């Protein structure tokens, strides 16, 4: 990799713990945000428009059909890639090999290159989602996405992790590996 | 269970997702505190003193070796246990049926009267304890955690929830239930 | 063991038969009480305050965290142990080898002697607890009781007993032994 | 860890070659004792006495149910945990997770941040304890004293021996490691 | 069954748990006493002759081959069958379906009736007979005992009990179906 | 055996423990030694010179091919053979039959006498010797020293000891059989 590599923080189109999610990106020492079309469209409804990620980040928006941004990983810019959070549709295609948003086709790239990939799947456990003060809707996952998460964590160089804790523990086994 | 029958929120000797803990018994119509040893030792530490509690809560300190407390479950004064957070050690206790505290005690007596339990185990993943701004501590669950968190899910009446989103869902399954 | 041996009553925190259980122990023809910390705190809210109990028996309370008063074994001043009451929680810890109270280390190191035991376990059946004349609380043991019921059941030296009944086979199998 | 880190070295309520463990653990470079509330009782009682040790070692004593002294390990303190000797107890502890003791507290947190452990365990096999010159008793180990050191030699980053000789070993490796 | 159907307790030749037995059936709001013809033999042994026994119950004898009073089954005036204590006679006649006692009779057309019945087995532990103040007997159960036992406690609509703490609870249960 | 027949203590060429053993040779009521060629050379290096050991005990050298003083054994003058401390080469000569030395003759002659054995095995765990105060050897025991007690310690009339403390309750248990 280059001197000056980066991590590749992938985005995708989840409201769940996408704030916290973020706010770990935040303090990397130097990371660039690679979006979905999803999450572009979900990201300004939890705080984060993208005026707002570009006063912290570089931003690459999904706007090629080839997923063009990942040209840079052949360049030696990128020593990690991060998806975070990543929907329960960007878990089942990164598990079947599909490539066709710029995160999946980030995280198929990287594996191809032998570049270490974390992923932080969101959809593991029964979550609740609150409208009014007193009413609120139960989601739990299903049988695929427990296997999709099964499924993507046995691929090579990819670590997956199910909570913000344990991918701040991985994002810090990377930066230690990489001295920083 | 009387009609006024309350939450029974135990707190062990854990700093980890204390605060967040505390915060989601806050949100509950009626809970009393029930306090290990050493979350009495620890929970002034994270910003939970006794008096702060207190504002809040009806507490109950362990101060008895045979669990005096417990007796109001004969009572019908409590409709559900919760322990949360749950260290490693009253997991383990849990799991092999010691009790000798007065968590462990709450939890042993509700199983045995068919009183629901709901027990937030915090060991089931890696994590990071930061003491400066760029040193840090990765934690790892042991076999014996991970074997301890399986044994007590099995339990009768026991929900084992692995974080707080899942906790939030368990609580309120709970709620609707007693229509609450 | 001495020519004036004892038996070894160990008391447990447990109201469960314990007017029974004293009882029985008032037949003996010489025994010493060994109380738990628990048991101390329970037995006056039976009718057996420790002042009642000293007019009757020798009577050593839970008052060492090494449990001082188990070296009395080895100096044959006692030729069998019984724990009765046994709270499902000395059970528990007696089957997986903790040590940690007077009843719990005077069986462990009873056990490593070669000195027979005795055990009143009282979790094994349901029950039914009192409150008011038409009000009461049905208790069932859990797996992990049973369980642990079988577990000890199977020790060296150990005569598992689950009724008032068999304790009293049991002391008087011991008595004919000892030509008693 | 930091540049003078120190061996941890726990002692637990065992009489049994207590003297030559202490003297062991002087030879040791630097080295901190830690010392169960059994321990406490117990040392005394064979020539060590805490005015004593304290001649020779930093000595923390079990004064809190949180264990925090524990605190430490997370500064780089402590770059080894031992437990020398250790009772059959805390060996049950050990190998059942649980951790209500300083020295149980200091061999958990010690494995969950990969801490290496070396574990002196002392009912491996029968003995002799005497009285007078004429008159002893033989210990020998139950199938759970030998059950619990089997599942105990399989935990992750511990080393468990079985005798004095084996302990020197360990320590020997571990200070080699060390460069020590 | 009729709004004022009553329990249908029936005793068999007994002395074992016989006094504590019709203790617990004088506790329930309505039961009437069903007799074999060796339970009107040992009854009176034990403090309860006929006379005392009328007193308090409704009290039908062992006088008729076909056992006539069984007829009131077939009108709903009893909801429940118990038998208690059960004699190992009664006990094995049971789980082969014989039925030449009154008892026996009670409990085979309870079962074809899909009427719920409890059985109190006597002999499914060691106990002590005393004679003399300093002799007894002990008695243990035979093969035959525990494995009628076994077999009777898997028949249908029959809870098989083998104590009076577990006899009271499945009272305990009838009752609060019953809404009594 | 004879009323005052004696312990037939063999050494073989080891120092190690090679002082304690002798130690516990001196506490017994009668016992004479029993020496390996090895030994011999071996004894004067670490404090037993024969002088010495001709002091407290009659001193057999192996000094004739055949083994001439095992025929005592015929006469009733041996109730125990111990060999302690054993070398591997003596448990390997004892574990396939060789007698080719004074002790292994000790030991094949009482096994075919049906006299009792008690070997002390040396090599059944890890050690360390050292020469100068900041340097030593690690020495760990091979296969096929594990294997050959192993198969020694299934001999007919033989108790395997792996340490002084055992090697004290095997004697123990010796001297109270013979009522000494
Ligand atoms: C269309 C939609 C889909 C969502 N899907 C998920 C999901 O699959 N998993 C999840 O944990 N939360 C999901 N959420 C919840 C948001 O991530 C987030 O919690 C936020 O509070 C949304 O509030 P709201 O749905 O009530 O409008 C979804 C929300 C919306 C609107
Ligand atoms: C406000 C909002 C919140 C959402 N939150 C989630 C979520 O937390 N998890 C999830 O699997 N899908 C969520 N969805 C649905 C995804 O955005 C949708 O499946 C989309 O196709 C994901 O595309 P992507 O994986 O390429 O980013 C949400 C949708 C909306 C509109
Ligand atoms: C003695 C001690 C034990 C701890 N044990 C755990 C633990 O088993 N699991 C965990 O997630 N955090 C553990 N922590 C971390 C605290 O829960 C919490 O994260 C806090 O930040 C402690 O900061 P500090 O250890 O650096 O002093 C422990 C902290 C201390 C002092
Ligand atoms: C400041 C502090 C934080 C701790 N945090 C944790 C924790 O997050 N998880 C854990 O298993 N133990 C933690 N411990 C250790 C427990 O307090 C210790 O094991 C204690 O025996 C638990 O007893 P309890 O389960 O009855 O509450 C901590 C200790 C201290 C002093
Ligand atoms: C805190 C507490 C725990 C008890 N635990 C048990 C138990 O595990 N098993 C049991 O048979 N009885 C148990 N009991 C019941 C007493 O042993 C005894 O039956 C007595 O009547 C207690 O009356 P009470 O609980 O209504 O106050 C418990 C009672 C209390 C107060
Ligand atoms: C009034 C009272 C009665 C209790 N009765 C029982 C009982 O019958 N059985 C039981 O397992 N625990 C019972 N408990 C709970 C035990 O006292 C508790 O588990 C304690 O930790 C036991 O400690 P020990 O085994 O060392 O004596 C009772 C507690 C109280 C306050
Ligand atoms: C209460 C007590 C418990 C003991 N437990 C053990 C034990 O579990 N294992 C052991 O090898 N020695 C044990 N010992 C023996 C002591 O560790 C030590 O050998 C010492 O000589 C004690 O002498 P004494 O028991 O005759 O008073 C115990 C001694 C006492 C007093
Ligand atoms: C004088 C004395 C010596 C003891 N020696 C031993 C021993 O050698 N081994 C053992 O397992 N227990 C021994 N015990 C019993 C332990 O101290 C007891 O089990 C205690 O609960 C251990 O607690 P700990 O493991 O936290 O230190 C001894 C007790 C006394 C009073
Ligand atoms: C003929 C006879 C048979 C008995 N059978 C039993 C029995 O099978 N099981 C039992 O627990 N007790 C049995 N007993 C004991 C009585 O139920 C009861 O305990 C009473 O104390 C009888 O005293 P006794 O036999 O010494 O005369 C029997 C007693 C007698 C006389
Ligand atoms: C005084 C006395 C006490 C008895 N106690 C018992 C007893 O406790 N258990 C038992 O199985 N038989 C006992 N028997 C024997 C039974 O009465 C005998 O087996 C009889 O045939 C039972 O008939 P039944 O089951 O129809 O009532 C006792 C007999 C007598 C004379
Ligand atoms: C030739 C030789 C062989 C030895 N073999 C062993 C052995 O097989 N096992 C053992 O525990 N010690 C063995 N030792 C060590 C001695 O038994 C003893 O520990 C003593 O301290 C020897 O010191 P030194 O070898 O440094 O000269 C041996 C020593 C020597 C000189
Ligand atoms: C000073 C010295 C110490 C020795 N210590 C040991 C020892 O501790 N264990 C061992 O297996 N061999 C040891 N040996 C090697 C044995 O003496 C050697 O294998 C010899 O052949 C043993 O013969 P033996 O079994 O008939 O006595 C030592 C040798 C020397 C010179």
């Amino acid at each position: 990799f280059k001197p000056d590599a980066r991590f590749a923080w992938c985005v995708t189109g989840s409201g769940h713990l996408l704030d916290e999610s973020i706010a770990l990106a935040l303090e990397l020492p130097r990371a660039d945000l690679f979006l979905s079309a999803a999450a572009e469209e979900v990201l300004p409804l939890y705080g984060w428009a993208l005026p707002r990620l570009r006063k912290h980040f570089r931003v690459f928006r999904d706007n090629s059909a080839s997923g063009v941004p990942v040209g840079m990983l052949y360049h030696g810019m990128y020593h990690t890639v991060v998806i975070a959070p990543a929907t329960s549709n960007t878990v089942a295609k990164c598990a079947f090999g599909i490539s066709d948003t710029l995160p999946t086709n980030m995280y198929a790239q990287a594996g191809k290159q032998c570049i270490p990939g974390i992923v932080f799947a969101c959809d593991t456990e029964p979550t609740v989602v609150t409208q009014s003060p007193n009413e609120w809707v139960e989601l739990r996952p299903r049988a695929i996405e427990l296997d999709n998460v099964e499924r993507l964590s046995r691929f090579e160089y990819t670590t997956l992790v199910r909570s913000l804790d344990e991918l701040k523990a991985a994002l810090g086994e990377r930066l230690s590996t990489l001295d920083l």
